[PDB]
């Protein structure tokens, strides 16, 4: 089998709102782990984010919901999926309602730390792609990511 929970570092993020994914923006994440409860219906994660240039460490709680889905509180509201796992791999496609109530499609690669595979990175373009989200709305988070381990 697969296991889910335990390290993951963010490698990649697409938006289709680009506010939500620059410097010091919300969703410029940089995760460190992501852990499944199915027994009590729960994912929890963990991740650094930068505010005025210096890292913030979250630790945050979802609830799972219909279908494959989960619901956490972080910028507003949002709802995400695991589209894809592999050994070496997670991809996260999130759908974020800020606090104005604007709407953002996100996606997210994920990896046991630095060295990408290939194989990971070109699924993560799909699904980027398949959600409307341009290639120019890739941001390399690997390279940005200079928070604590
Ligand atoms: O890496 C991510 O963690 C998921 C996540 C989702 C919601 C809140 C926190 C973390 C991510 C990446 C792109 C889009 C959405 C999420």
């Amino acid at each position: 089998p697969f296991e889910l929970s335990g390290k993951w570092i963010t490698s990649y993020i697409g938006s289709s709102d680009l506010e939500k994914i620059g410097e010091n923006a919300p969703f410029q994440v940089f995760m460190r782990s992501i852990e499944f409860d199915d027994k009590e219906s729960k994912v929890y994660l963990n991740f650094f984010s930068k505010e005025n240039g210096i890292c913030e460490e979250f630790s945050l709680i979802g609830t799972k919901q219909e279908g494959n889905t989960y619901d956490v509180n972080y910028a507003g509201n949002n709802k995400f999926v695991v589209s894809y796992a592999s050994e070496t791999a997670l991809i996260i496609s999130n759908i974020n309602v800020d606090e104005e109530g604007d709407k953002t499609i996100m996606t997210g690669l994920l990896g046991k730390g630095t060295d990408i595979e290939d194989q990971d990175l070109e699924k993560f373009k799909e699904v980027t792609r398949e959600n409307g989200i341009p290639e120019e709305n890739i941001v390399n988070i690997i390279e940005r990511d200079d928070c604590p381990a």
